[PDB]
C-alpha cells in the first residue's frame, strides 16, 4: 500500500529551484547528507546514555558510502536514530518551513546554494545530482518505511517489505545522467577529505568489484 502526499508549498518551491538552477558546485550535497547522518548518529548515542536498550537494534554507529555504477546510484547508510512515519509526513516539513522560506530570501540577498545546510534543509541538496531519491529508514518506535520523491510537488510513503535495517536511515540517490562522477572512487574520497574530515563517526567507502 502506497500513500502519495504533496509537498508543502515552500519546499515544493525550493526543490524546483535546486533542480532547475544552473549551479556548478554540486559536490556539497555529500557534505550535507553526511552531516545529516552525523546528526542522526549523535541523537541515538545521546539517548543510549540514559537507556542502553535503545542500542539493542544495533551498537555500531558508523556511516557507509556505497556507489553503484550499474544501477547508477549513490547510497548513503547511517546507523543513527532513524525516522518515524510522522517524521516523514509532517514533523520535519513543519520544522523546515521557516528554514525554506529563510533560505529563499537569502538566495535573493546574494547567498548561494552552498549555504543550504545553514538553514536546516540541506537534505534537499540531494536533488542537485539526483533525479529521484529513495529513503529507507527504521526508528526504534516505528516500523520500517520507504520514502520516495522525484520532485514535482509530491512524494510517497509505504511500509518497506525488503531486507530489514534494524535501525538507521538509507538514502538512495538515483543520479542524473550527467552526474555520474559521484560514483567514482577518487571523486568521493576527495569530497570526504575536503568536506567531512571532522565527522565523529567512521565513514567507510565501499569500493566496487
Ligand atoms: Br526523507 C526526509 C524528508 N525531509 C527531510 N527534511 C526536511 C527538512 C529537513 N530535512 N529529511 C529527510
Amino acid at each position: 500500500e502506497v500513500e502519495t502526499f504533496a509537498f508543502q508549498a515552500e519546499i515544493a518551491q525550493l526543490m524546483s529551484l535546486i533542480i532547475n538552477t544552473f549551479y556548478s558546485n554540486k559536490e556539497i550535497f555529500l557534505r550535507e547528507l553526511i552531516s545529516n547522518s552525523s546528526d542522526a548518529l549523535d541523537k541515538i548515542r545521546y539517548e543510549s546514555l540514559t537507556d542502553p536498550s535503545k542500542l539493542d537494534s544495533g551498537k555500531e554507529l558508523h556511516i557507509n558510502l556505497i556507489p553503484n555504477k550499474q544501477d547508477r546510484t549513490l547510497t548513503i547508510v547511517d546507523t543513527g536514530i532513524g525516522m518515524t512515519k510522522a517524521d516523514l509526513i509532517n514533523n520535519l516539513g513543519t520544522i523546515a518551513k521557516s528554514g525554506t522560506k529563510a533560505f529563499m530570501e537569502a538566495l535573493q540577498a546574494g547567498a548561494d546554494i552552498s549555504m543550504i545546510g545553514q538553514f536546516g534543509v540541506g537534505f534537499y541538496s540531494a536533488y542537485l545530482v539526483a533525479e529521484k531519491v529513495t529513503v529507507i529508514t527504521k526508528h526504534n518506535d516505528d516500523e520500517q518505511y520507504a520514502w520516495e520523491s522525484s520532485a514535482g510537488g509530491s512524494f510517497t510513503v509505504r511500509t518497506d517489505t525488503g531486507e530489514p535495517m534494524g535501525r538507521g536511515t538509507k538514502v538512495i540517490l538515483h543520479l542524473k545522467e550527467d552526474q555520474t562522477e559521484y560514483l567514482e572512487e577518487r571523486r568521493i574520497k576527495e569530497i570526504v577529505k575536503k568536506h567531512s574530515q571532522f565527522i565523529g563517526y567512521p565513514i567507510t567507502l565501499f569500493v566496487e568489484k
